[PDB]
């Protein structure tokens, strides 16, 4: 169903891109291999690292969660700024779930290693 | 017999499951934006980018201009490159007419 | 200015569309000839890699041309595109007339289906 | 362009697809590497082997041409099998010069080209 | 922005659609005109003939606003009729309007 | 810049959706709320303008409620739009498991189990 | 076969490479409108010769206009974008009689064509 | 009960069989282009504009760029306004040409005609 979150953002210019349409779609990851470790670094600017929680599904996907609310001040003319973000993420080389998953959270960036 | 536009559809729902870098670079950031004191601020989540490298621009006709410039090493064989290398940001101003940067966060504060 | 949303979309699917599903393949595949000739309804299918006995042909209820294949492909080694086609359903619609039932024969060779089915209004 | 080809489709139903668009579309192929060898597959039937010429560009892509001619006999409906088919390949695993065997059987179009290492 | 609102219920079957929609929507109307007349024709339902209002706030503009408010009891499942209505029609200097039995009516020059 | 055909067609679809089809309208009136009390499913729908004879509430063989309603409309002079709709039939599907309305002021109020 | 189909096909394309198939379906423009007892239809027809242009009174109450011509392209082409076969089909907004004196005239690319409505003196 | 999707394509086919003047403002004219002679012509369906109005310009990022304006005096109940008053087609060139080149444009039957020299041609 990403597809139609898209969607509906068609009518849309740029300037006014939804909140919902960037919970769907954010974050950007690049994510690669090096030495038996499969490394995924997502973009996630102003969130709290106890807000932000991995996990890999019996299915081999691995899982992103984060959560973050915004107190609103003054007249508002935007709420693009995701409260809510859940990613899942399908995995070429099947990491064994007994593999330690190490996560840190730098910077507004976030970097996830697992072992092979 | 069936129809090529639904067809055409099934497909697009196949190309819009993994967004490509490009992407990423014209939608990138979502913006807050509020009026408070006669002030104007618009809150941008970033990548992590150097201070420096971000700049901010007022345009002639009323609008707000967000660049900025990334490099990165794409280290060993590469499953997705989703992350933005370089950005351009537009964004209109609703009423009529100083940024700080903080854990990837740019907040800009406009005078009102 | 700003930007349109719409474009962004545009330009997203281009560049994707460079690359074509499997399932693109199975709706679109195969390509054939269709022309009268000899009081004769005559069609032309490219179906490579399906076996003869894999490929069915019915005459529907309506007045229209099915052609069914399936296949099972082994799949060794690091797979990175899969395009090709495992099961073929295909419905022809016949521009002219046609006898009902049981007269239209297939002729297989090369990976080339071949039909010839008898219009209406024959001459025996 | 890909899609400018796809988008020239759009109404027509199944049964009404153009040559042009299958020109285009033609072959859907198999890719793999295994043995360090990288295999293409592709579906190409109603072609002699002779008509089908296999290069390998400069840069990574790699390049399936294949020509032919047809014969309309009597009142034609349906044209669509494709005359001449050229498909630019982008492959994934590093191959500027190589050895590349294809054989064609039953309308199937078999390419194998060796990547660096392995065997 | 008016096709925004359509976009929005892409993905929604015909009995999900939003009550921001509604809004946006409400009220079709029909525009005649008789003996150099202008008549309004527009189906506003569940409102309170006070808090509905008419004006003209341009030279050749036509706005509609109406307010309600409602309250639910039990477990709602579906709220999709509309809180408040801005429609702005556009006439192509007195309006008299009665509303009556759901359909309101506007008279103009 | 040449300048894109899609942005011209969104353009174009654009400047029409102010005013808005009467037949669109008939699929999408009317707006309705489903809650329950009292053990009872209850729908609220707004239709204004339809007379209570021409009105038809019926129940599917599926889960579904039905709304089946018609009027008739004759429109003097010229006329430069006509949105307002003439055969509307709504359907919604139910949440609980469901085998009766009251009509005024353009609203319809319908109870079940 | 619709005229959203044709709209359609071109969404991926810029401006100034439009399909010519595009334009046959597309051309041309119309003014359409009624006056003094007569309905006037003025189209932008450019580069046709008048014996290659006809106009028909359908069964249903619409006109239709062919026109048709040849181009035979000189030299390395790079865009044909121009129309060959026009075949217009509109939809009257008022009644007419078909047994009626209609004047069509091609002038500087323009055709006007002008039609008797019924129950006009 | 219906889908959003097929009410909103009914919809949207609607809005596109009658056709507005500002969508011909932007797709007229249609051209033929071909290169022959060292030069580039450009011709183009551009029917009832007067000459003078019409202005033609080599841009700076070698493009063409064809200009027309025209005004129409609309008269009695008006069903359809379909021709273009206001046209500015931009037509990207395939070889390139030079910005100081002299042009040569012709208007004919409603048919602009326009010639430009190649770069690298010679005079
Ligand atoms: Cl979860
Ligand atoms: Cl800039
Ligand atoms: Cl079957
Ligand atoms: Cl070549
Ligand atoms: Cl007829
Ligand atoms: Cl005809
Ligand atoms: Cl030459
Ligand atoms: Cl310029
Ligand atoms: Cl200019």
């Amino acid at each position: 169903t990403m597809m139609n979150v898209i969607m509906r953002e068609i009518g849309k210019k740029l300037d006014e891109l939804s909140r919902e349409f960037y919970e769907s779609v954010i974050p950007p990851i690049d994510m690669y291999e090096e030495g038996g470790e499969l490394v995924v670094v997502a973009d996630l600017a102003g969130f709290n690292k106890d807000k932000i929680s991995v996990r890999l599904s019996a299915q081999n996907e691995l899982i992103i969660n984060a959560e973050r609310e915004i107190q609103y001040i003054g007249t508002k003319y935007a709420t693009q700024r995701p409260l809510k973000i859940h990613k899942v993420i399908r995995l070429p080389v099947k990491v064994k779930r007994d593999s330690q998953v190490t996560a840190k959270y730098e910077n507004g960036v976030l970097t996830i290693r697992i072992p092979v």
